[PDB]
């Protein structure tokens, strides 16, 4: 049809309905929910991206970008059918590396597990990013991207020091700080509103070689426990917890919560840091035997696969997610938490779920060196990234009435703080919310000047996505 022809016309690869290659581009990570674009466009070069967007444009198309479609709400093929797809994730080279600067050029379809590599071990560099070998760099850093280096090195987003950009229009333009850094500025932290990045340009540390995972066993048994846990957690977070130390609370056994992280340098120097927090701890907690780790090591580590150089998706999953950030959980908010907690979910057996409570912010987390003002990332003021995820088996339907369960717990902290206190993250995606709603609590006080660079960069919304940021001039 018209637009196969428009892309064979312009030398652009697509995917035939019918074999491997499509149904593998058209495979989303959530099962739970598939779309069936129009047409796969699986580019190589940056002038395929350009001229699949000049085809979109001809033919009235909306476009989407898939970089390793790790969204939660399989935006990458738009959020409904019928969207012409710009499969990126054959665009895996990091293209240059500038050993004056430290600073790397990379295509938008790496995977952080590639990327990891590839920086590791031709360069002896890396990246603070997510632990998720198969998530794509253009997704997670175009949103934030946080991990067990952010407390220490700061988000995805913070490494980048410049993009190339195809934006709605055809035209490639760069962003930085001294070039279109009104688009620079969206393109860090909103960035699948504005155009499909081309090349990420990304600055690098020398590969760390000393490295300590922790971990706590915390033996909350009731909701006593909990309560004074998650409060002593907090404080030390907020007042204490050494730059060099990066953890969340987590609990993948409907009941069993642990510490899980990563400290920069030796098991002894992590004990004398994280000591006050074991002081405050709730009695019984049992801490777990340390391993050392360089880099690449640690990569491995919190990957939970067996190898990290992913070049492929990896296997997918049947799921629902929600997202807070918060100012702080004290108050009515962990009280409510902790009587979902051990009243609801310590009851939900049917399926796997699990809670992450990140340590984001806090007096010494590098992520809260910069200010909500500086990139379109609004999350700045937030000490709390929280994550829920509902996970059933793929041979099964997720359940209409399922939703609920992640619903209520999150609703058993909102309904306790101002609005003004907590947000949501779009790295989370969660499409369960109108396009107004979600934008609302996905970028906070940046959204009236992300709207307004909406209306200058994508006015007829090409690039449209039921969470997208509305056009406003
Ligand atoms: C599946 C998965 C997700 C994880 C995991 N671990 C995470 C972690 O340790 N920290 C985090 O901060 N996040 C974690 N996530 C969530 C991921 O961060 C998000 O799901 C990312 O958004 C995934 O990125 P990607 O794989 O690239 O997702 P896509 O579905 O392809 O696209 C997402 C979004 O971005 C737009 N987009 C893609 N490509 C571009 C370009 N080049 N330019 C602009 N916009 C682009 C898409 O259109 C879509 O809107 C661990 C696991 C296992
Ligand atoms: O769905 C598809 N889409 C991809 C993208 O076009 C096709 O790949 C191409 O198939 C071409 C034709 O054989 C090769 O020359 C080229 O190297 C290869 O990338 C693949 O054969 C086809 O099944
Ligand atoms: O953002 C994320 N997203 C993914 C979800 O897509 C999480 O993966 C989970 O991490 C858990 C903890 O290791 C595992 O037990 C679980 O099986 C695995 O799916 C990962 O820990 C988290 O950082
Ligand atoms: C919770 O467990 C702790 C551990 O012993 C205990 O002190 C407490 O009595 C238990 N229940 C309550 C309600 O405190
Ligand atoms: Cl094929
Ligand atoms: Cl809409
Ligand atoms: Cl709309
Ligand atoms: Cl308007
Ligand atoms: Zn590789
Ligand atoms: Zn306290
Ligand atoms: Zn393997």
């Amino acid at each position: 049809g018209a637009i196969e022809a428009c892309l064979s016309a312009a030398g652009v690869p697509i995917d035939i309905p019918g074999t491997a290659d499509y149904e593998r581009d058209v495979e989303p990570f959530n099962i739970r929910l598939p779309y069936i674009p129009t047409a796969i466009a699986q580019t190589q070069t940056t002038a395929h991206i350009q001229s699949a967007v000049q085809c979109a444009k001809k033919l009235n198309l909306k476009v989407s970008a898939k970089s390793g479609g790790h969204s939660y709400a399989s935006f990458g093929f738009g959020g409904e059918n019928g969207h012409l797809m710009v499969q990126l994730d054959r665009m895996i080279d990091v293209i240059s590396y500038n050993d004056k600067t430290g600073i790397a050029h990379v295509e938008p379809g790496a995977r952080l597990g590639h990327l990891a590599t590839v920086l590791n071990d031709k360069y002896g560099r890396a990246i603070s990013h997510g632990t998720c070998p198969g998530v794509g760099i253009s997704g997670h850093f175009a949103h934030g991207g946080f991990g067990f280096s952010s407390h220490m090195h700061g988000l995805a987003v913070d490494s980048v020091v410049g993009v190339t950009v195809v934006l709605a229009d055809g035209r490639i333009v760069e962003a930085s700080a001294t070039e279109n850094a009104d688009l620079f500025w969206g393109i860090k932290g909103a960035g699948s509103n504005f155009g499909i990045v081309a090349v990420w340009k990304l600055a690098t540390f020398p590969a760390p070689k000393v490295l300590t995972r922790f971990g706590v066993t915390l033996n909350w048994k009731n909701k006593t426990s909990a309560l004074k846990g998650i409060e002593a957690v907090e404080d030390y977070a907020r007042w204490v917890a050494p730059r060099e130390v990066n953890f969340r609370i987590g609990d993948y056994g409907a009941g069993n919560p642990g510490i899980e992280g990563l400290y920069y340098g030796t098991p002894e120097q992590w004990r004398a840091a994280f000591q006050p927090l074991l002081d405050t701890l709730p009695a019984g907690y049992v801490v777990n035997p340390t391993t050392s780790l360089n880099w690449i090591e640690s990569v491995l580590s919190y990957s939970n696969f067996d190898h990290v150089d992913f070049i492929t998706p990896q296997p997918v999953e049947n799921f629902y997610a929600k997202s807070l950030t918060l100012k702080s959980i004290k108050g009515d908010a962990v009280k409510n938490f902790v009587d979902y907690y051990f009243d609801v979910s310590n009851k939900v057996k049917d399926r796997f779920w699990f809670y992450q409570l990140d340590v984001h912010g806090g007096k010494n987390s590098q992520v809260t060196k910069v200010t909500n003002a500086e990139t379109a990332y609004p999350h700045r003021d937030k000490l709390w990234l929280i994550q829920f995820y509902d996970r059933y088996d793929n041979n099964q339907t997720y359940p209409e009435t399922s939703f609920k369960f992640l619903d209520g717990w999150v609703n058993s902290v909102t309904k306790a703080l101002p609005k003004s206190d907590w947000g949501m993250y779009i790295n989370y995606a969660d499409p369960r919310m109108d396009r107004d709603y979600a934008t609302k609590v996905y970028y906070g006080e940046n959204l009236a000047r992300l709207q307004k660079l909406k209306a200058k960069f994508d006015p007829t919304d090409r690039f449209y996505y039921p969470q997208a940021v509305r056009p406003v001039k």
